[PDB]
């Protein structure tokens, strides 16, 4: 009934605890040493982190919580707005967008990013058979690559051309900076941080509000938002919204994907049983120059292996959640309206009553049937009518992507390459290197 | 543009398709070799089957497309006359009884209703507790007693007392082979029929004479938590006029008919598939003990159960227990750019082929994944129709989801069930679907009411 709560430093309560370059990792040690659920405060808040699925199933029942804006992601709306990622359930603007972005990321609506995920995937295997003889690849920043070229591509028909590039593009470089100083707030004389925003910001409203004014037809986000309605108010997206939809895509839509295939190399190399009965089914699948959308949908193991590096190292490592009125959590725990939650997904995928006691092996069996895995067990993409409206743009390009490079490439983990995990607001391999074998198949 | 047609009978065409006791699952079979659409033709007949969700998101634009009596609804117009569910639309009342009905089946209207759908639900679960060792559950009846009893009760604050019988009430004997005789018809005229007629008009009348004499015995002046006080007590805001005590009785004999065997048959089917299907089933279990921790369950914690519901969804994902229904073209119309209409012509939504439309819901359309419903954003647009369509959609929706939703908690709550016979799933048609002789053994987990 009484909560744990990690070592305080007087005033500043648990807060310095989070002045570290591995915040979430540092929390899943804390996790480790004081279990399922302990309070953590710092001046002028209060909340409590989640870890275990007995307190999660509850946490995400939505008549009962519904999602919070962590810190983070208050820092993150001064420049992301009231996109979908950043505004609260109540807003207008969430349920409206919400309404009028679904149909354009359903299953059905990949069929129609297919050809540009392809054109993008293509340029990946290509830049990978023009290497020389022992040069390596570098995994993080050549998936970044792809991801952030995909959505730009498949977004609103604008081509980043990262692959033509070493410095990257100045409106992801703001992005990242800005990210960067949201991050660092939360950590934390500081006036030129502030001027150093403002000019980020900038630089990404001045180039979004440009795409948008010079297209106002093709298959992308933005010919959707533009004339989409909410079939509820009868309504369509503002401009300035529509812009701040664009910025949550660009960030929300490249980084958590490129840490997925990032990761799921990482634990294919360092499993090469693993890594070849997922090759063996590229093979057996990809039999075509080009993967079709269909084929991608056959690419079960393929699939498998994203769900559990999604399962060791979720991309977008926590969610928030707030109390809608007085409840008791797990029988013991009584909260108060209003009061928070954090969900480690890290830590819950790490529930040995769920997983059993090799939840650190990497298993992709674990998820051959979703109806033998417990409720709110899993929870990579987030809760509710709050979860990533991209999962399935997501899940298609990494398993496109994935196929692809299991289809024509072996893999040399040629450095032995010790896990070292990057923490922004979301989580990379830093340092993650390869060699890649051809296989000499022509696209 | 040219459009597939099953083989044909001469001069009877393909009417003696239908000449088959699983006419239902013999068109799924011809949707299967033809295709999202063809045309089926008898004597005096032409309509078209729509097996796609394509063609049927067309089929469900009500601008072109308005509900179409079936033959099979006209028969059962014989007895539930213009109640809501065999008149048509610009009758005027169809709209006058929406309407007036509409706020007493809406989720919120639920809270009241959920007294009497707990006292049977405890019938249920008490006659199951008291069966003797290797004694089994006759499922689809029991299912029936239920969700009879529940309406009859909700409905009208009525007691058919099913638990307490083995032949049912003299109006469901009825009602049951009025329907039969309905259904009947649609494969069948000559002198051997002509009993069928004095005996369908006997039927009649026993249904007529004990709702009327109930909407009079009630008109004492009591009141009760029943659509009938709200239909008595109803005015149409359009008209401003009320029920009158005839149409009345098509509404009640709408609803006992309408809102009990589609009912049952999801009842039945979710409990098939969760015994098939040993991880749904303990997932399903986990929910319904942690959620009802009450002896009694409470309408909110009714609503807690979300599993249960996905499983509910999934189950009729699979078999729609009302399989099908029709419609007419308002004006000429091109149905997917290739199918020419002309005003009036017909459709029919084959529910089940839908529900299977790999296109929509992948390749494993024939598993049990109650998982598909996991987040309802996912869904196509009518991708999933077990309740119709438009302004003609099933009104008692929110009323079968909730007694289904209670009562298979509470069986998941109260027992462990055993697929003893490892029952091979036959499905028997009537108008609606039904899985014939399932049969389980329940063993208590004694936990008490
Ligand atoms: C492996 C890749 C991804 C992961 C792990 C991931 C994870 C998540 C999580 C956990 C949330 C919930 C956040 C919260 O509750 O505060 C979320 C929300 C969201 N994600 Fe993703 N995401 C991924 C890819 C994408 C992509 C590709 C897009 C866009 C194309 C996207 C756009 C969004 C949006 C708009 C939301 C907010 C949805 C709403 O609240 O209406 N994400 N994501
Ligand atoms: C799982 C259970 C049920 C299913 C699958 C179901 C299915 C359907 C379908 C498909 C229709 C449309 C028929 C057509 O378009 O020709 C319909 C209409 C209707 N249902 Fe249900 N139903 C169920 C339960 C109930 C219940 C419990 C009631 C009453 C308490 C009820 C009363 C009605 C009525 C009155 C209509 C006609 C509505 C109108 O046209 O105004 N049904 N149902
Ligand atoms: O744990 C986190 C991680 C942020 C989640 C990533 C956001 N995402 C979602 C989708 N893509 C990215 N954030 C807390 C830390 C904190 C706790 C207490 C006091 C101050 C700060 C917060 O921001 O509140
Ligand atoms: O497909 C059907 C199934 C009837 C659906 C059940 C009705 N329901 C709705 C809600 N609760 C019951 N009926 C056709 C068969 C037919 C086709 C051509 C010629 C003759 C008969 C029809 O009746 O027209």
């Amino acid at each position: 009934k009484e909560m744990p709560q990690p070592k305080t430093f007087g005033e500043l309560k648990n807060l310095p605890l989070l002045n570290t370059d591995k915040p979430v990792q540092a929390l899943m040690k804390i996790a480790d040493e004081l279990g399922e659920i302990f309070k953590f405060e710092a001046p002028g808040r209060v909340t409590r982190y989640l870890s275990s699925q007995r307190l999660i199933k509850e946490a995400c029942d939505e008549s009962r919580f519904d999602k919070n804006l962590s810190q983070a992601l208050k820092f993150v709306r001064d420049f992301a707005g009231d996109g979908l990622a950043t505004s609260w359930t109540h807003e207008k603007n969430w349920k409206k967008a919400h309404n009028i972005l679904l149909p354009s990321f359903s299953q059905q609506a990949m069929k129609g990013y297919h050809a540009m995920m392809v054109d993008i995937a293509v340029q990946l295997v290509q830049k990978w058979e023009r290497l020389n003889a022992d040069e390596h690849i570098e995994v993080p920043e050549d998936m970044t690559r792809l991801t952030l070229d995909t959505i730009g591509l498949c977004g609103f028909n604008y081509r980043f051309n990262s692959f033509y590039r070493d410095q990257p593009h100045p409106f992801i470089t703001s992005m990242v900076r800005a990210l960067d100083e949201a991050m660092n707030k939360l950590q934390r004389a500081y006036d030129e941080n502030k001027r150093q925003f403002q000019e980020d910001i900038k630089v990404m409203n001045d180039l979004v509000d440009k795409i948008i004014a010079d297209r106002k037809q093709s298959d992308d986000l933005l010919t959707h938002m533009l004339n989409g309605k909410d079939p509820e108010t009868g309504e369509p997206l503002d401009d300035e919204n529509i812009r701040y939809q664009i910025i949550t895509f660009l960030i929300a839509g490249h980084e958590t994907t490129s840490g997925l295939l990032s990761f799921a190399l990482y634990f294919l190399v360092k499993n090469p049983h693993v890594l070849q009965k997922a090759a063996e089914e590229a093979a057996r699948v990809l039999v075509d120059p080009v993967p079709s959308y269909k084929q991608v949908k056959q690419l079960k193991y393929v699939g498998m292996v994203l769900n559990e590096a999604l399962r060791l190292w979720p991309t977008a490592p926590a969610f928030s959640l707030y109390a809608k009125e007085d409840t008791v959590l797990g029988g013991e725990y009584p909260l108060e309206k209003g009061d928070e939650l954090m969900v480690l997904i890290p830590q819950l995928h790490r529930d040995k009553t769920i997983w059993g006691d090799d939840v650190e092996e990497f298993r992709p069996e674990r998820f051959e049937n979703p109806s033998a895995i417990p409720q709110h067990a899993f929870k990579p993409f987030g809760n509710g009518q709050r979860a990533c409206i991209g999962q399935q743009f997501a899940l298609h390009e990494a398993t496109l992507v994935l196929g692809m490079m299991l289809k024509h490439f072996d893999f040399e983990d040629h450095t032995n390459y010790e896990l070292d995990i990057k923490e922004t607001l979301t989580l990379k391999p830093e340092g993650f290197v390869v060699k890649a074998k051809s296989k000499k198949i022509p696209l």
